[PDB]
C-alpha cells in the first residue's frame, strides 16, 4: 500500500483532519516566497500536538545548511525535503544529521537522467514545472516507469488529485505520493472533503 | 485506521518487510539486558536504509537522559519509547528534543490511575506484566474504555497477535497498536507470514 504526504500545512486542524483521514505524513514549507509558507515558531506547536508515526517534512529551497539544521532540531522535523537546486554535497551533508529527500523536477526524460545522480537519497519526483506546484491532464507518468527500479523509494508529486491520483500509482507504483494544492480550498487551507478523497483514493480504502 | 509498531527488529530484511506489509513504526530495544536487544551502530545500519514515513522508535528502560539523547541522534530514531519507570521529569526533559511515549505496564484499574499522571505524553499500554513482553488468553481490554478519553493518542500493547488484535481494537479504538512477540518465530526473528497477518488484520486490508 502507498503512503501519502499532505504537503502545505499551515494550521493545526488540517494537520489534525489529515492523521485521522490516514496520512503518513505531513509537509511544513520553510520557503518565505512560498504562499504556504509557516514560521517555524508556528510550526513547532503544530508538530507538539501531533501524534506519534506520522512524519514531520520541512520543506527548504536552497537554504543553507546550518539553518535547516536549527529549523529542525526546534521544529522536530523526521525528514527534510530539499527542494531547490541543492548540490549532492549539501544534501550528503544534512544527511548525516537527519533523513534528506531530494525533490527534483520532472518534464521528460533528461530530467530523469538529472535525477538519477540523487539516486542514493529517497527521490521526491515534482513532475511539470514550473507552472504551478505541479499539474497537467495528466503527466505521462510512463516516462518515469523505464528508471523506476534505479531509486530505492519513490514519491510522486505533482498534480495529483482525488481523480488522478489512482491512475499515476498504477502505473508507476511509487513508495509514496505527495499532494498540496490539488487537496486545498485556498492556498494555505485544506478542504477536508478533499483530503479524505484524495487518502481513500490513493490507498483503495 | 490503526497505526502499527513492529517492535524487537533485530535485522534489516524483518524491518523492510515490516515496512512493505504495512508497519507504520519499527522499534529496537536498546535495553542490554533484553533477548531482543540491538546495538545503536547496528540499529543506525538498519535506520539509515528504511523509507522516509516511517517511525524508528528506540525502547529505553531506565537509561540516564544524556545516553537516550545520544543514541537517538546517532540511530536518527524520530521517537524515544521510555519503558521503564521514568519519572515525569526525565520523560520532560527528553520531550524537549525528541517526541517521547510513556509505557506503562497495566493490569487493573490502579495502573491505569497511575498511568494518568503521565497523560500528556503518547501512552503505550503494556497490559499483563510482567511474565513476559505482556500476554493473555484476552487482557479485559474493556477495563481501559472508561479511561480513554482522557488521553491524547493510546497505543495497545502486551500479548497482541493475528487472533485476537480486531477485538482488542474494536473495543478500545487506539490509535496505534503495538507488538513484539506475538509476531516472532523466536527472540529477536520475526515471522513474515504472522507480521503480515497481524497487519491485515489490524488495519482490515
Amino acid at each position: 500500500m502507498v503512503r501519502v504526504k499532505i504537503c502545505g500545512i499551515t494550521n493545526l486542524e488540517d494537520a489534525l483532519f489529515s492523521v485521522e483521514s490516514g496520512a503518513d505524513a505531513v509537509g511544513f514549507v520553510f520557503y518565505p516566497k512560498s504562499k504556504r509558507y509557516i514560521s517555524p515558531e508556528d510550526a513547532r506547536r503544530i508538530s507538539v500536538e501531533l501524534p506519534p508515526f506520522v512524519f514531520r517534512v520541512g520543506v527548504f529551497v536552497n537554504e543553507e545548511p546550518e539553518k535547516i539544521l536549527d529549523v529542525a532540531s526546534y521544529v522536530q522535523l523526521n525528514a527534510v525535503q530539499l527542494h531547490g537546486e541543492e548540490p549532492i554535497e549539501l544534501c550528503r551533508k544534512i544527511a548525516e544529521r537527519i533523513l534528506v529527500i531530494k525533490a527534483v523536477g520532472v518534464s521528460n526524460e533528461r530530467d530523469m537522467e538529472r535525477a538519477l545522480n540523487y539516486r542514493e537519497f529517497p527521490i521526491l519526483l515534482d513532475t511539470k514545472t514550473p507552472e504551478y506546484g505541479g499539474s497537467g491532464k495528466t503527466f505521462d507518468w510512463s516516462l518515469i516507469l523505464p528508471y523506476r527500479d534505479r531509486f530505492r523509494y519513490l514519491v510522486l508529486s505533482g498534480g495529483l488529485n482525488p481523480e488522478n491520483v489512482r491512475s499515476a500509482i498504477d502505473v508507476v507504483r511509487p513508495f509514496a505520493v505527495d499532494v498540496s494544492s490539488g487537496v486545498e480550498a485556498f492556498p494555505g487551507k485544506k478542504d477536508h472533503d478533499s483530503i479524505k478523497m484524495f487518502i481513500k483514493n490513493a490507498k483503495g480504502l
